[PDB]
């Protein structure tokens, strides 16, 4: 539905992941990752707001979620300073991305679905 | 080593698992599962010595990876009732099958890796 | 929502499974893995409905998952002949269990997220 | 070598194979300093990329070039690479273990830590 919908879910409490700060950005012409949104994860696990189709444009993005500090809140101390997933959108036309992310106190992984309309 | 190869990974704690029970099973002509092999994880998180190249014969096979007795010895109530992976081995002739098993309280995850001798 | 959601998502095109058969038992007093429910994974790669809170009923339940004929008729030779998911339930309330699997031709990884209605 | 990246495929049933990995360093101007590289074996693992002289305390980086290999492979994938961040010997050394499973469109990380 979304162009790009990045959510976390929780390895420990089986529950979404609550209060875990995100960062988008993209790589400019210049090699720089300029700032391109932010959020934080909601009780839901899940992140919106992050952007529209308009000005979402071909080009290399990255997408940073906070999970050093969430672990932090809990009492746990964690391996990874945050996670980075970077990947290439609307190389060949819209389409929609959607981005998961399953936590622990020392691992993660990703995927990607894409609806290719 | 062995045909058989299980691996166990603990996240929460970034440790192969230890004291997690390995059973395997193998499909008889009357679609019964029998014991063929079972076993305890050692400290290094890898299951070995399960099986022998006379022993392995082409049909279908099953492991079973007890997680909740794992979990419950360190204080944490999971989720799984226990973690098992069927699949057809050695019908297109000896191969290798290594299965990987990634343990969570609330999350595991399979993979199989496949050699040829 | 539906006490016990499965979905299944596809890794190697990057959009959920279709056309993926879903049989769910229950395990009985003797036990016996007597059928509890069934379906097909809908072209959106959830199903639901499978039961509700009354037919929910504590004890011991198995999700299982077709994925040997979901290679065969893309052209892809299998790993696994299926994946199942073995859990306790409703210890202490519904609590809206769900389950989600991430296939590949050769790995599948399956979580748990459980909440309190 | 202290920090080892061990990879496999999740579509071939097989280590990944000809895929570039490269390790950086954090450093106090948040510049990345390139800290060593390397092509992955038929295996899949790396070792020798590290040594207890140059493996320091500090914020390391790992990346993983996926985006060429399933092009060599006739398959469009969608991740660049894989980046692996976090903090290294805050007290003590250890042995750091990441495995990464790659897939298209989908991938996974997990870190192993042994005391010695
Ligand atoms: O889909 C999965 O099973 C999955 C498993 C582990 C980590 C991430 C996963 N992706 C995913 C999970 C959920 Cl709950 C989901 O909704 C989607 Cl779209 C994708």
């Amino acid at each position: 539905k979304c162009p790009l919908m990045v959510k976390v879910l929780d390895a420990v409490r089986g529950s979404p992941a609550i209060n875990v700060a995100v960062h988008v950005f993209r790589k400019a012409a210049d090699d720089t990752w300029e700032p391109f949104a932010s959020g934080k994860t909601s009780e839901s696990g899940e992140l919106h707001g992050l952007t529209t189709e308009e000005e979402f444009v071909e080009g290399i993005y990255k997408v940073e979620i906070d999970t050093k500090s969430y672990w932090k809140a809990l009492g746990i101390s964690p391996f990874h300073e945050h996670a980075e997933v970077v990947f290439t959108a609307n190389d060949s036309g819209p389409r929609r991305y959607t981005i998961a992310a399953l936590l622990s106190p020392y691992s993660y992984s990703t995927t990607a679905v894409v609806t290719n309309p």
